[PDB]
């Protein structure tokens, strides 16, 4: 039932895009947990799907420390997993109310985004980004769900990457205060500083 | 920072229908803990967004037992919160990998099928309702996280009553799955029980 991941061997499968895994991307990389990080190519994917006994990416293979091989899914479930692992989901229910609930407004946020790349609404982003933005001014701490950096703040970055990607002239004042965050990411989880610097620069 | 929600004073702000505050309904039905069940006509919501610091329901206002009044929003993050505050939501990272699974799962189900009840998909829909179903018989508990209902047991209720509105005539055989959680989570849970039964029965 425990799985062990702190010594565990992780293999990442997804596409090669920052998309829906980069936030696991973030969360092994704050923890300079070393894992694979395999891309897949749709040329590649049929011949996957049809041997694994999954139909959707990403997964996280693990091979506990005994030897157990168990395929993992859907991604927010495995990015709060890793995050628990390794410190980064806060000490409490009311941190991780904080957590959940930032969380909420910018998964939405991103799957918005998302969804207007090809379908053709600043309305609808406008809500999410003032509501994004009124949290980040009220906190009471460096980071969203406190003094350290959460779970929250890596989804941050991935919101930043999407915003400058699907919406590069947008001019919203919660652009500087995600900046912020980000900012303080690179500043005190030097796996990320590097990460972002190294990782593969991809359209999505 | 810490609410002392067993206590508080609780108010649940939402529209006449399940929707998506029924499984906040359900948690505190669970717990046996009283709040006031507030339901918003369309006529009163304009009235209400406008005199109140919140743009989409629910809400829930929260009242400390020291007279703080916290408006808290994000349904899934408030759902979360009090499943966590009444012991609803495991005892371990991995168990709540196994609720977390599941609702994402559930969740993506429910929002594809409220998306299609009058935009004019059984694949789409099949696919979650194969991993669901999937889920259930590979399970060792006889919960879907263990030994006692979680929120994921929960919002398979809130599930069944989506597919019997939206695709009463359905036979997959995930239904007869969801229906035995269901069924145990009426025997282990008698506020549960004795809410459904007591509900008011809406269309949505």
């Amino acid at each position: 039932m425990d799985l062990q991941l702190k010594q565990a061997k992780l293999r990442l499968l997804y596409f090669n895009i920052r998309g829906r895994a980069e936030l696991i991307r973030l969360v092994l990389n704050a923890a300079e947990k070393d894992f694979e990080d395999v891309r897949v190519s749709e040329t590649e994917w049929p011949s996957l799907k049809s041997k694994m006994p999954f139909n959707q990416l990403p997964v996280l293979e693990v091979t506990t420390p005994n030897g157990q091989k168990v395929m993992l899914t859907e991604s927010m479930a495995i990015a709060r997993l890793l995050a628990r692992t390794f410190g980064l989901y806060g000490d409490n229910a009311a941190e991780v109310y904080l957590i959940e609930r930032m969380n909420s407004l910018t998964s939405s946020l991103l799957e918005e985004i998302y969804a207007l790349g090809l379908k053709k609404e600043a309305e609808h982003l406008h809500e999410y980004m003032n509501a994004i933005e009124m949290a980040l001014k009220e906190r009471k701490s460096t980071f969203i769900a406190g003094p350290r950096v959460t779970l929250a703040d890596l989804q941050v970055i991935v919101l930043i990457d999407t915003m400058n990607k699907f919406l590069p002239n947008t001019k919203h004042e919660c652009k500087d205060k995600l900046d912020e965050i980000k900012e303080g990411v690179i500043r005190t989880k030097p796996g990320v500083a590097r990460y972002l610097r190294s990782r593969p620069a991809t359209d999505f």
